[PDB]
């Protein structure tokens, strides 16, 4: 019926446009706290932000999820602030990402899955803020922590409806090995987005993900370091695919018959401190557009190419709604 | 002149009766406030804090140096308010541990400098609270980016006057290796106190640190888990060794004329949520005095074991004070 925002929540209707992985700023726990310096000022970073969400405001875009942890340094005061502000919806997460600290890495499955359903039904901290998704991850083979983060990613989404987005290696068709946790669990395949899916080429593992009820997130479409190989950090980070290649993704998985089943974002942020200094320059000169990269770029290419605006309508709105929506079994 | 506390600067001769390396909690960057309940609450957190600071204070101690960093999770804020309400002085501190998150793990020594520099002279977060002390660790050997944290420290340190403790694997001779990478940043050895020093019964190495200048943190005097080792956690933690050996490294060292070298402590806390769960529970057990332990029952023991009163004064007012004092070169 509802879905929970920083600002409160919101019926299905409202959402409109959603951009489904992206994040106000990368960073970790308590990390803008502490040296708000490192981006300037918190008052620049919130500043930079409210500009990039104005825009993509203006291109049509009325939601964005930010799939930001504790352990990604999700600060939802800042969220709620720049949410007003640009008056765009944003969604809150609640989960772990691959950088959670000792005090969580000895956590039990039991205990996670309290986390979890605390930031979900009570709130975060104590803001009253609840959580609207689930972001887990795995870089490669899941490590045992992993594991027992996927499982309580799953029994809190059961007990709640809110659905459950991940973080992949693609290449390594990290998707498998996290599906099957989830099926283990019980966990209805609709209710889970892989992402950074369009990080590879094979169409085979896409499709076979698609065929078994997942939703696949093609939200890495900016990120591309062609023309860049001269850094070696921008490049492993970005890759050497442009972004008509991962566009065509998209394309492909329609053809496929997938239509309900993709997800498409930017993987965007303002700011980024878990990864080399002055990464943002480098990101900021490669897409300068920003999160408005996908409705101004994106859409009109898929158009171009064959893709009914019906469709891109489904993908952008349709698609997002259904997802979001906490459903249960 | 003046050391800078939680309540703000304060005389040498307000410190009084001091122990150099305690926690009020052992967590992780930002986990208190995400998971409060963790502890039962925030609330119950600081109860059982302010009781155990009052019982030390009825005991004669004066002022703790709370040796949590941001990666241990400490809270300034918190810290105000058990220092307030039990009336104890609190020192904080800067540095880093031994959990660091992507955000700083990916820091240059020039940045690391910049951001212990700011906990020190700016203050903590947005409160105006200035650390009194960094704070660095080493469990075994040194990765490169401890060495780094090293270095930082040892610069932060010169510019500020203020000392250095450390964290080490003492059965691995860490001191060894950290006074190495201290030196070659100019710092003196007198701002430098080696901790955890008591967990080894190598002597010789000891005795070859205080030669040199160091001070030896004799802190984890009342870590013992004799009678549990039916646990393997505890015993992991704790060690097998008594109480009373501990305490006699702190006479032999004496006995070796090392008295103005030793720096005395618990190494204790009220809340842990850096180990196994309910840990606490456990602790208690083994020390129902918490911090008062050393005034309690180590002083006696080292009367009653020859030790003159004067010497023990020396040792636990003088030594800290000369310590603390932010001391340029
Ligand atoms: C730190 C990088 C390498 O991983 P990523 C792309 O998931 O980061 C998020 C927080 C945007
Ligand atoms: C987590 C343990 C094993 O290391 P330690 C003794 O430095 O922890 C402190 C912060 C209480
Ligand atoms: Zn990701
Ligand atoms: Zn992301
Ligand atoms: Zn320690
Ligand atoms: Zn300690």
């Amino acid at each position: 019926d509802r879905i929970n925002t920083v600002r409160g929540p919101i019926t299905i209707s409202e959402a409109g446009f959603t951009l489904t992985h992206e994040h106000i700023c990368g960073s970790s726990a308590g990390f803008l706290r502490a040296w708000p310096e490192f981006f300037g000022s918190r008052k620049a970073l919130a500043e930079k932000a409210v500009r990039g969400l104005r825009r993509a405001r203006a291109a049509g875009v009325r939601t964005i999820v930010d799939v930001s942890t504790f352990d990604i340094g999700r600060d939802v005061s800042l969220l709620a602030e720049v949410s007003r502000a640009a008056d765009v919806h944003i969604v809150a997460a609640t989960g772990l990402w691959f950088d959670p600290p000792l005090s969580m890495r000895l956590r039990s499955v039991e205990e996670l899955t309290q986390f979890f359903l605390r930031e979900i039904q009570y709130g975060i901290e104590d803001t009253g803020i609840r959580a609207g998704i689930i972001k887990v991850a795995t870089t490669g083979k899941a490590t045992p922590f992993q594991e027992l983060v996927l499982k309580a990613a799953a029994r809190a989404s059961l007990a709640t409806g809110v659905p459950v987005t991940t973080h992949t290696a693609a290449s390594q068709r990290d998707g498998e090995q996290q599906a099957a946790i989830f099926e283990s669990e019980g966990l209805s395949p609709s209710r889970v987005c892989i992402g950074h899916s369009d990080d590879t080429d094979d169409l085979s593992y896409l499709t076979a993900l698609a065929a078994r009820g997942y939703l696949i997130g093609l939200d890495h479409i900016p990120h591309s370091a062609i023309g860049l190989e001269d850094n070696a950090s921008a490049s492993a980070l970005l890759g050497i695919r442009s972004w008509q290649t991962r566009a065509l993704l998209i394309k492909a998985l329609i053809d496929q018959g997938y239509m309900k089943q993709i997800l498409v974002s930017n993987d965007w942020l303002f700011g980024f401190s878990s990864y080399v200094t002055n990464i943002m320059d480098v990101m900021d000169r490669v897409n300068p557009d920003g999160m408005a990269f996908i409705p101004l770029r994106v859409i009109p290419f898929l158009r171009e190419k064959g893709v009914p605006q019906e469709t891109l309508a489904g993908i952008t709105v349709t698609n997002p709604a259904r997802f979001l929506s906490p459903t249960l079994r």
